[PDB]
């Protein structure tokens, strides 16, 4: 047996297809069982349809045996494409072993795992290329994530699936030369889903282009919403946000996962460039749903 | 030695170069040697030209020392994209070893081996991506088969070449995210092109369309040939092919396959949805060449 | 650690951010150190902006433990897309292990390593695909380069960046399915970079477009300059060259990179098809840049 063949016949059980159909489409993608209750974690945008439409689309659960399982949609974020499913009453359930994506570095080998009964699924092979990556993903809104890029390729065969290390254990959630979502990350916002049903991220009401000279390089402010907390907070027009509290901010892209970074209530520095003066600014970061929270 | 170019060194004298060149074209593709006798298997398409247009093509074969020696078709199947080439009086000839397929798993390594001296030849390496995985190819017909698919790169540098294991072992023949036709498929067409210099396939005399939802998913008749048996088996427009055989149909592209394993002359079932309704016909397959057979 | 981690982390401290930035623009690179004096290579066409432009734009080196330095610009060669930088006064410098890609054989696993602090750098893994692979490459000219042709992904995050073997070894310079100049070839043009500020080519005064049919496949010669070595050689248009030197001439891109491999000043023979008759010339090349040389 192959050095990679046993690492993908290890997490093979604890890898599902996630199937929801309607009248007249469907759509496959792939999951993964981190909790023994029947917890089944994949990327939001593979269930977008089931969860905007849910009284025309059912969404079921296939595992690597062959049973086919109703499923229940306990919780989504878009801002991170994560989701959490629920499945009841299955024993004898294998949990897939969740690694710190913290201890991963540039050059370890790891398994890109699509369900093994998806109809286009696959299994691709690579190494970590970059850590803490900003990229941008396309009813659902768009959203930045830091992602553990990698060389192997991931599709539509092996989206939702688990990034594996060489110990069989998932570092990361296939998303979408390749990129997946952290597990410490994914690990935060599926306990939150759980939870509360939601997840609320902080917001400052910003729009932001990119901007890249020897005078300023960063996110350009775009617009300023009414009452948003950097209105309340002096952030212009044409300034040039450089960090967003404790994190530097090179483009658009780092800017809007820097806010993320932030805590909702709390105090928080943003240093920005005004024509050509650096200027200090302080702003508090509302909740993105303040019902939730 | 690295592992992979000890395996790449191993197998480098039994893949071949083909090259068929008229007054104004040329083209030039990858073969491996499969028998002492001077037996070359490449891809259909490699030498498609020369098939169609034998009066103004020459068809040579470049070996690993760089002897350039006239070779002759044998016989090809489109259908499965294979080919079989012929050179006369040439000892000493390093025959490849020929693996089973079958015994191939997800994850194992591989190597896409072009021709060394072609002129855009490659080596590429990757895994084992999935088994058994329908896929269509584009004077030469369409057709669909099971493949090997590999996440390593198939180009126009290793296409017609093998697919190796790490006991440079051919288990397929690279084609055309990257497939190969299994060894032992390729086996059994390259066993009847050198005995007959044809093969003979089942049809059916259907056109299908896939479709895919909660009623039924699979491929969807939108045509039947008068005279053909599935005109004699009951089969009508609008249904639904779930099953060919004793093999589930999930779209068009198995469905294709499917066809292809099934006895000639002998009885099989299908298995459609009809209006709703689930119904079970029996069809006699026709050979597609009569007088061959 | 893992094996490519291990080879990754070796060579990180010898690899450096550049930036090139202007009042409007900016563009990063990846160089590599591979002098003690602080010479840095990277190729052609990460600096072109500022060196055709160099009252506008400034050039700093970033390393991995994030000092920024201002660099200056050694020399450049379009021809083979390489160029050299320097930084001063700067100590402690890890220099980077140059191979000899004379013993690259096809199969090595290789790392396409980019900057640590790149701003989309990128790390990824292959083998050796091809050897001795002329390539065509897009104020700049366009040119022509043998390369070591590898299935790890080049791209814009390790451009200019050194391609690795097992040993830690920079066996090439990344390019622009990924292309790497070697490391031989690079350490003649640097060399001469160093020495002069300036690489002189050799010249022949011809244009060519590709050409295969079985009478001759080749470089059409599709014009003569004025006055050139080719025109005082007796090489006429429509003219077929197959041989440049000591070297086959497959195409064009070989027939580029063929003229590169001649003498200046010495006679060298040309074997061209003209008519259907197989004529012998010779010809003198001329220096490119004759002031230099």
């Amino acid at each position: 047996a192959g050095r990679f063949t046993k690492v993908a016949a290890a997490v093979a059980d604890s890898v599902v297809t996630i199937e929801s159909v309607s009248d007249q489409e469907g759509m496959q993608g792939s999951g993964v069982i981190v909790d023994g209750r029947g917890y089944i974690v994949t990327n939001a945008h593979v269930i977008s349809e089931a969860a905007n439409n849910p009284s025309q689309f059912k969404t079921t659960v296939v595992f690597n045996d062959g049973k086919e399982v109703p499923a229940n949609l306990v919780g989504r974020d878009p801002k991170t494409d994560l989701a959490v499913l629920k499945v009841d009453n299955v024993d004898n359930l294998t949990v897939a072993r969740l690694g710190d994506s913290s201890k991963v570095r540039v050059g370890d080998e790891v398994l890109a795992v699509g369900a093994p009964l998806g109809l286009r699924s696959t299994v691709t092979q690579g190494i970590v290329s970059a850590l803490h990556r900003p990229v941008p993903l396309s009813s659902d809104t768009d959203t930045v994530i830091d992602a553990i890029q990698t060389d192997a390729s991931i599709n539509h065969g092996n989206s939702g699936g688990p990034l594996i290390d060489m110990d069989a254990q998932v570092i990361g959630i296939n998303t979408a030369l390749g990129f997946a979502i952290p597990v410490n990350e994914m690990k935060l916002v599926a306990n939150s889903l759980i939870k509360d049903g939601k997840i609320v991220h902080p917001t400052l009401g910003i729009s932001t282009r990119s901007v890249s000279n020897a005078i300023a390089s960063g996110a350009q402010v775009a617009n300023v919403k009414a009452g948003s907390p950097a209105q309340k907070g002096g952030i212009l027009e044409n300034d040039v946000i450089v960090k967003v509290g404790n994190r530097a901010v090179a483009d658009s892209d780092e800017f809007v996962v820097a806010v993320r970074q932030l805590a909702i209530g709390q105090d928080a520095p943003i240093e920005v460039v005004r024509e050509g003066r650096h200027v200090t600014l302080t702003v508090k970061p509302d909740p993105d749903s303040t019902l939730e929270h």
